[PDB]
Parts: structure tokens; C-alpha cells; sequence
């Protein structure tokens, strides 16, 4: 089936970043067809630590951007939403609507972005154990929606750090189709990008849907995550080297 | 003085709100040192099953409580979860309460301010102490001067939470310290035999307050069922922490 | 009941230094007579992080001057082994025989300590869950033992770090006599001592048959746990604010 | 070469022993550019319960381990419980084997050091990847030369283990690392079905080699039932690992 690879700069710094990093996934769109690529960032940065830290330039620019970028290039779009009534101005744009890790249990959220028709990726909260995930399909499923992912990003492990289990993806596989975040998964709370590809290669070879991937042309210059955002001339190397790892290790994922 | 929030999980009716008014009342006027807040949710919105009991609606909700003040002339809180319900909530509740799982939403935490009531966090269950310096710098941005921070568990591997009281003398030196004595014993997706010890170890650590979620049949209710405290049992509880806390309080560090 | 404090210098460093700590708490246990004291010292720290840290001087030296503290204050005396060989001869001294956290589930060590007629004090494991105590008791019992402590020395919670559940000291008393180690449930693996005293406070306010503190006249100068090490001078005020809360807890404490 | 440790978690017998070592030995000779390692416990030195299968001794253990290095030509490894123990095991033993709750005991290390044999320490589910440089370090001073660092789950709040994958490249630094399929999936006081796909995880990050206990009748067994991989499925796990390895080596990064 096609593997799906979400990817784009985490915050909408402004509507040329989203260009530059937009016209790479074009192009590697190009190369890599056996992959569905989806266009990612958000419109707000809705939980700063610091109430000084970016946030954004606001819904109405965010989805103009992004629309942009749906226009110039032909990519699906996907952003998050933080409260029930963005689901619908949001919708018009995005092609998969991203539900935050912190809001994962938000029935409200939930159903708003379920009754748009579009498809819906929930981030697993921190807190949350891998089948517990299953109330949060059946909510999604009770309020419309008909294509629903959900996304391994890490879970709380002591204080200000996060591990990844993975025998999440096989759990959750049961329910929906599993994403994995590569960037926020090694990020430590209130990251260290060294352990971003090597923890990939895992996902692969267990087994999953898709990646996500945060990337940006300079990281160290990003306005968020800038020690997590993966150089935009990574990205090729590391879509290859999964989809290879992808390919030897398939024959033996299990059978849900 | 000190501060002891409590009342039902869920607003199940007004009728149930004005039966667990009348005996906090009562211990209101037991225990004159003692501030006491009613707490009770208008809306549990993020219920496990899409089938569980969420409610009556703000409305409705915003209704019982404002009978409960003029009924017994008792202070009020209840959690909201989106920012535009800050404002018809602060007509009512004395102290706004943000969702643990929503300690970190900014535009929710400005809007709480905004209303000039009093403003209590619930400590996210994925949040280290000292990280809670930030929650109450927005706070303060926003304009709040009345601020909480609440005690109430961390993730402990999965489906289990813990409480690390270092966590009270942390966050102590930004905010008053309230310690949720209710739902730091739940298993998330809980045990009432240890409410009571843990209680005790909070007033013994020092604290400003105590939360505690009372049901006059916690067997029957709504939400919490398991760890809702029964009616009955609330005075004894109360007497207790503050025996102890009379005792121990010659003790607790400077701030 | 009486109340158990065991208390001491963490390393034998020296005979003196033993008989410096001794020499105080013989004091203390002449002024609160319902307490009864233990002195404790290890005549060697087996699992030091570095190769290069202060291990000891030996069981023979260590024994001998537990053996001079006993005999000169008339007190109790504990200390830890750390292979079956060294119970039969570290029993001549020591009234109870503490079993290591990391050596809890270690059933020859067990059995070797319970055999001597000696009281056990076991710490229980960093890994352990309160309820699996159960049968480190059950293996006790089957060895002889008729007088058993579990002490509370904290759980791992992520990295380099310790936390009290103590939920485990009502757990653990359906079993055992409960004992809370004030030292070593602040100190970080691989500590804070202004956590010591309020963590302490909890303790007896939960409600626990003793309490555990490693003491010494100069922390700072000690060769080990040389930052949770509690100022000896402090001690006596450390026991009677327990005792205080203890008394105005007790009325509380539940029946298992 | 990429290195396999496997057998039976415990020494049930020494004619359990040389039926799993034929199998062994035939998948060594199938894959010659694996170096295989017999694998199994004299001793269950830590069993929940007293009433629980420990063995047959140290010296009967020895000795089924030595027959089954003397009919297949295999290399032998197996874990110590106290200091005195090295010797005698080095004896028969290619590689000793340092038992988790264990890995912290410096005399336990230097004997092992000090017998002149290859050491592989299991990292204590309570140690941060990190820490194990100070191990390492223990057994350089006691002289050994070949050292191994087996990665087999981290303590995850009560009855639970994760395997942290960072912790592969973390250990590297200092030692060659191996990846434990068998204990890392097992819950204290584990679910087979998550074996397979942990051990493709490891092998993707990158590692020296592959711990996995292995019985004709996992149902059967005195120890491990739960997690002890049929025979039968070891020849299709070992060609899967070799393959994955084979293309993800390519990314492996510099030690």
C-alpha cells in the first residue's frame, strides 16, 4: 500500500518558508511515487512553554498559506486545530486535520474535526497507554469520520523526557492506521537530534503506515523546535534509506 | 487561610449540588478557619467513552451554581475547556479552574485572566514541577493575581499515577500549592483506601489546600464513582488534616 | 508500639567516626525512651558507580567496630551483606541483617540471613512493585526468619531519578513491619537534601513502624552519599518532630 | 562477525541441552558468518517464589555445558550469582554473563574480569544507557578485554518494561552492544508477541549481536514459558535479522 510521509517546517514562520520547504516535497513527490506525501504546519503554536515564545501570525494567514502551497505545488495539506470552531475554516484547506497530543481526549475537538468529512490524525497524548487509544477511534467513528490515523510520539518517561515503546504500533495498528513522529518522539519536554533517524529505522522494520517528519532549511534559525527540525537536504536521504528498510523488513510484518 | 475545594464530580442536578451545599455549609460554619470552595463540573469533556455521562450544559450548569451561592453563601470553581467559556463561567465561580490536560493552552490560561477571578491549574499529569513556573508567568501576563497550582498525579508507566510531593515545595515558591486528594489515586483508562493516608502526607509536607470530589452515594454517581468520597465521611477527614496540619506546620520550610 | 529509628554513619570510615555518631545517638535514646534505636554503618558499599570510590576496610574491620559501638553504647546494631558467605559472620554483631535494594530477590542471601535467627530488614528493590514484596517475605518465612522489616527507599522514574509512592507503605504492612529510608529515597542514581525532612514529614503521617537515616558529623566530608548524609546535629530535631507527627497521626492510621 | 546468543533459559536438563545445541548447530552451519553462542542458566537465581524451579547445580550445569561445547563445537555462555562462581564457569564458559540486578556488584564484575573470559553484562532495568560507561570501566580494571553490553528494558512504572532504543548507540560508545528479544518483552512478577517485532527495531538502530532464549516447547518450560521462542521459529527470525541488517548496516551511524 502507499506509505505515507507527513512533512514541513513546524510553525508557519511565514508564507515563503512554507514555499522553499514546499518545493523540495514537490520534487521528491516526483522521485518517490510510491509514497503519498502531505504538507505539514501549524498555523499556531497553541502551548509554548514561555508565554514569549512564537505562536504564529493567526488562522486567517496560516490557512492562506497553506492553501499556497496546495495551489503552487498540488500537496495535500495538513494543520492542527486547538478548539472546536477551527475545524471548519480549517477544513477548506486541509486534507487530514491534526488533533494535538495534549487534546487527544477532547471530545468537542474530536467531533468537530470528524463532521468536516476530512481525514483525522491524533496525536497520542503523552499520558496515554497504547490501547486506550481505541475510545478515541470509536469517538472519531461515532462523530463521521471514515479515514483516521494516529500518531506515536513518545510518552512521558520521569521528568522532562520521553520514550518511545514501540510495541505501540502494532496495538494501535489494530484500531487505525499508525503514523510515526520522528521529531516530536525525541524531543524532551520543558531533544536530542542525533537519536531522530535511528529511532525511524526502528519504526520501519517494526512496521508502520507512515512518518512525520518536522524539516526546515536551517533548523537553527527555526522559531520553534530548532534543535528537532531536520535540515530540509536531509530529507531525500532519510525517505530513501526508510523506504528501503521498509521493503527487506515487510514480508515479515504480522497480520492484525 | 487554608483552603478546602470541594463537592460532587459532576453536576448530576442541581438537586444533588444543593444536598452536598447544605453539608459543606455546615462544616463552613464548623470550621471558621477554614475557607471552603464548592467545586462541581458542568461538563466532563473528555469522558473515556463517547457513551459516558458528559452533562447538562454550561447553561444549565452555570444555573445550579449560582443557586448553590445564593442558597448557602458558599464560593465557587468549575473547569472550563475553551476559551470562550471563561467569561459566562466567571459570573459565577470565584476560581476558575484549568483541566490538567489543558494546563499548557495559552489562549485558555489568558482568558481565565482576562476575567479577573481567581485562577487554579490543575498540574498536567505529563508536567515536572519546576516547568510550572511557566504556567503561572502567562498567568500573570494575563493579568491574574490569585493563583493555584494543583497537585494531582504524574504518568507512572502506563494506566497508573503517581504523587512525587518534592512536587509541593517546588511549585510552592510561585503559587499556592492545593493538593487533589481524589483523582492522584485514580488509574487512568483508583484506590479510595489511599485517599485518606495521602491526604494526611500532604498537610504533613504542607500545602494551602486540600481538593476532595464528595458524593452523598459515590457508588451511584456519574462520574468518579469509584473515588468519590461519601458525604459522611467528609468532617472526620476535615478535622483530621487540620490536627495535623496544627502540629506539623511548625515545620514546613520557608516558602 | 515502639517506634524504630535506624540511624548512622553510611560507611564505616573509622572506627572514631563510629563511635563519634554512636556516642550521640546513645544520647537521643536516653531522651526519647519510646524510640527504639538501631545503629547502622556498612563495612562495605559494594556498588559504588566508579571503580575509583571509597568501598571500606573490610568485614573483619567493620565487624569489629560495630562490635566496639555495641559494646560501649549497649546499642543495636545493622549492617548490610552482599553474598551468602557473609551472614553467619556478620550476624555475631548485628541484630538485624539488611538485604540491598539490588539484592532483594536474590532467594541464597535470603535464605543465608534468615537461617542465623538475626531479624532482616530488606530494602526493597528500585524495580519492585509494593505487591511483589509479597513473596520476598513468603521466602523469609521459609528460611527461618521471624522478625521482618520492608524498608521504602523509593522506585525508578525515568533516569537518574527516584520517587516515593507511598502507597507502598500500607501495601507493604499487610506483610511486614514498614521502615522509610529518608536518605536514599532523595538521591539521584547516578540526591536533594531539602527534600529529606519534608518527605520524612509524609512518611509518619501516612503511617510507617520506623524510619531510616544515614547521618554523619560533617556530610560534606563523608566518603559516601557525602550530600544526603544527614548533619548529625540535626538529628535529634528530625526524630522529635516525627514523633509529633506520628502521635497526632495515629488516631488516623488504618488497620490491615 | 554479527553475534547470536541463544538456548534455553534454564538448565532443565542436559538432554533439553543438546537437542536445542543440534539445532544450534545446524543453523551455524547454515549461517557461517554468524557467530553462535550457547546459551542457559545452571541457576534461576532470583525466581518470584520460593516453591519455584532454580536447577540442578552449578556443578551438573557445567558439566551439560561442556557436552554440548564437546559434541557441536559450539561456544558456551552462562551467568555467575556470587564471586566464587567465576572460576569454576570460566572453565567451561566462552563468554560470562552478569545478571541484571547484579550488574552494579564490583566484586561480581572483577571475578568475571579476572577469570580472563569475554564478559556480557545485562543492564540493570534501574540504569540510565549512560551509567554503563562506569561498568565497563569496573571490568577494563579487573582486566578484561571483550566486554558486551546487553540492552534488555527499562523499569516502566509497576510490572512493565520499555526498551528505550537510544540506548543502543548510547552504550556503543564503550562497548559491543547486544539486543536481549527474550526479557525485554516480559512483564515483572510478556507478551511473544511482540519478540519478532522489537528484535527487526534493534537490528534497524544497530547492534553487535542478538540475545534470544529459545525451547523445543516453550509451553513446557521450567522458566520463561511465556517468552522462551519455539525452536522451530528460530531458523526464519535469524534469515529476517540478517536480511534487515544486510540493508540497514548502510545507515549505521560511527560508533
Amino acid at each position: 500500500e502507499k506509505f505515507l510521509v507527513i512533512a514541513g517546517p513546524c510553525a508557519i514562520e511565514s508564507e515563503e518558508l512554507l514555499l522553499k520547504v514546499g518545493e523540495e516535497i514537490k520534487r521528491l513527490s516526483e522521485k518517490f511515487k510510491e509514497v503519498e506525501f502531505v504538507f505539514k504546519s501549524s498555523f499556531d503554536k497553541a502551548n509554548r512553554s514561555s508565554i514569549h515564545s512564537f505562536r504564529g501570525h493567526g488562522l486567517e494567514y496560516g490557512v492562506k498559506a497553506l492553501r499556497k502551497v496546495k495551489e503552487e505545488f498540488g500537496l495535500k495539506i495538513t494543520t492542527d486545530i486547538h478548539e472546536s470552531w477551527q475545524a471548519e475554516p480549517v477544513a477548506e484547506v486541509a486534507d487530514i486535520i491534526q488533533i494535538p497530543a495534549f487534546l487527544c481526549g477532547q471530545t468537542d475537538l474530536l467531533l468537530a474535526a470528524a463532521k468536516t468529512g476530512r481525514a483525522v490524525n491524533v496525536k497520542k497524548g503523552q499520558f496515554l497507554a497504547p490501547w486506550d487509544t481505541k475510545n478515541v477511534v470509536e469517538k472519531l467513528k461515532f462523530g463521521g469520520a471514515k479515514e483516521i490515523y494516529l500518531t506515536e510520539r513518545g510518552t512521558t518517561f520521569g521528568y522532562n523526557n520521553l520514550v518511545v515503546d514501540f510495541r505501540s504500533l502494532p496495538i494501535m495498528k489494530q484500531w487505525a492506521k499508525v503514523i510515526y513522529d520522528a521529531t516530536h518522539s525525541v524531543q524532551l519536554p520543558g531533544g536530542m537530534r542525533e537519536f531522530i533517524f535511528p529511532l525511524i529505522r526502528a519504526a520501519v522494520a517494526v512496521g508502520c503506515d507512515g512518518v512525520f517528519m518536522e524539516t526546515h532549511p536551517e533548523p537553527e534559525k527555526a522559531l520553534s523546535d530548532a534543535s528537532t527540525q531536520l535540515p530540509l537536504s536531509q530529507l531525500e536521504g532519510i525517505i530513501e534509506a526508510i523506504l528501503e528498510i521498509r521493503e527487506v523488513a515487510s514480508k515479515y510484518y504480522e497480520t492484525i
